[PDB]
């Protein structure tokens, strides 16, 4: 039902500019929503090859993928077909800021996901890991998310770290608003969200190119 | 397995000495526990500096991560540092702008079967009109803490983002960035992993002190994720 | 010199998005380089009129309009004509984020400042000042300006107020870096510019407009 | 124009209880300056918990508004709460995540024609590589502080983005936001203005104590922009 299906495609389309550079990524994805699980092959399409990491990305790429609990609240799934809209800022540990947002739609006719992003990078140092591309992976994390009843949004709080090549570890902030494109009749209350997202580079002599593969899982807080 | 020098149900004892723009305080108390199941007792009284003029909650969490119940087949970096003990060092950046530091020094007697806990808080730029000044605040939202080891130097790091949960209904935010060390030598570290804690506080006073039991549930875990 | 004279003109484009709201801004100015005086007038071409304050764009439209004492290195105007690039991180104290960055060139030919910008904003609360529209202007300033002189740039550091119609004020972090497009031979040592920039509202039935007039003057510290 | 209860020429004294990663210190000292100039000569000795782990210089800035040159026509907020005085609260963010809490209480003694300073630092999370504990830290780059009225409230506060020079030539920010509170009410408050500030510090240390002499000049400014 709400347009879904178990098994699903998606179309990506970003616009993104990082210390003015300017980029444009597309690309397809399938998988499961209702387990939470999500493949996406993306190809840089005009800007490449990237001059920083292109981890720094991943993120950007749909809260409808998420394994839901029965009897809790699926702020994300009651908002398809139509869809949701999310705003989030980046902040790295070494003062780089990003700024991103994504346009989320189901086309029901075709049981497919139109995901439309932006994406505004400023002030990676240039020996910093992402401009030297030292990174590997993002580490699974915990997300926490919060209603704001009065007006029908979430926001979610995830301190998020990058792996790099040494073994070593680089710290963002991830702090994100999600709305609804019509207002639902329904509010979760808090929960987690767990995630693992993993990077495998598939690039040739014609073009950059890699995919990305999810899994995320709401719960509620383990402790009675 | 007797090595940690700890058993099921256990007593502690507490003193903190603190300062939050310029009003000092002592607080000291006495608490019951069951450190493998992650449970804890805490009764606190002010014994100088009573009554405080902000809110208790920015103190709750100053009160020991040998109550943890680790799941076998994880290290528990903090019941093999006892019976010795640990140290930890933490930051909390509320939201407001206002500013703690915190620190504390766990040992365990094992001859009384109760901790020792000692304890520094200093806190500053808490505005007047907010809700710590204004004793808004009734308790810390139960929370997920990420758990970093750091071989290099036989450390940990813990990092969550803590809510206070205000009468009004509303959320009051703080950073909570901390450091835990042993007191001797770990030959092991764990992996990352994360504690789920719950932290509770019923108000006890009356008219001759400022008093409050606080009550902990605290369990490890690791990513829920294939 | 440097492909400029005592009295020059703008032009300006900003494409923007804030909160998912996209706008277009065009301008043209007048002004003083030397003298570290400008005056620009703005218009909402696309996207308006604007749901948000536009004081929050105001700090994007060229350090070449600073007065620099002499003996002081002017690395802005020391990039001209060619001109120089900035990008920029703007936290506000209500966990608002934005990121700007920008292109000034001069055509001597024209006498003439072409300013290219691009701004991004994420998570200003609903009820805040700037959704609201409570913001009159920024405060005056001291910017701390840092070389890096292994790379060839410069970092500026200001801790900005937005002054509310109430009588409050509303803080945001800025933290910029400023390239040159070809690396000049000489770099300054670090010193303050000290900014007043203030917005009056020209606008009409049409278009939503307005004018900035910005004094900006570079000195060391005043410590012997 | 005496009312201040302040000379031209005047002394000070100095204790200070910190402790910094858990390691307890106490500093002592002396001083000698000119208010009306801005400037003062201060002389530390670590009189427990010497030699210090960590750089002395992070402690530089808690050792006095009161020595400022404020220009006529400007409201000295600081000068006139003297004598009784004024305290302050100052939270200090570091780049690397280390995090300190400073607060100090400042008395004229007419009668001496001296200062009472008594202040209290507590900073935890100082990385075991960074320049902090390797002690790679010179001296604070020269600054431009801005000071906001909060007439509501009859404080001030202050906000200053702070460099630490480094042995490297390199540099380490540390973000300052302070609360100035006169200990009896100003009648009146000054707008909001800049004081610039240069402090100083100069090694003394020898085989018996860790020791070292701090010198500061600071003056108030308006903005330059009609």
């Amino acid at each position: 039902k709400h347009g879904l299906t178990k098994d699903m495609t998606m179309k990506y389309r970003m616009e993104g500019c990082v210390d003015g550079h300017k980029f444009v990524i597309t690309g397809h994805g399938n998988g499961s929503p209702f387990e939470g699980k999500q493949t996406i092959n993306l190809c840089v399409v005009e800007g490449g090859p990237l001059p920083f990491s292109e981890d720094i990305l991943s993120a950007v790429f749909n809260r409808v993928f998420t394994d839901y609990p029965q009897g809790m609240v699926d702020f994300f799934k009651n908002s398809c077909p139509a869809g949701y809209t999310w705003q989030r800022s980046l902040l790295f540990e070494d003062g780089a800021v990003c700024t991103a947002s994504a346009d989320i739609t189901v086309s029901v006719e075709e049981n497919c996901f139109y995901h439309e992003s932006k994406f505004h990078g400023v002030n990676f140092p240039a020996d910093g890991p992402v401009m030297k591309k030292m990174t590997i992976n993002w580490e699974p994390c915990c997300e926490k998310i919060i209603p704001v009843p009065r007006q029908g949004i979430l926001k979610g709080d995830v301190a998020m770290y990058l792996l790099l090549k040494d073994g070593g570890r680089y710290r963002c902030q991830f702090d994100t608003v999600y709305k609804a494109k019509t207002d639902s009749k329904k509010m979760p209350e808090w929960h987690f969200i767990q995630h693992k997202l993993t990077r495998e580079d598939r690039s040739d002599a014609k073009n950059q190119k890699w995919q990305l593969a999810e899994h995320s899982v709401a719960s509620r807080s383990a402790l009675a």
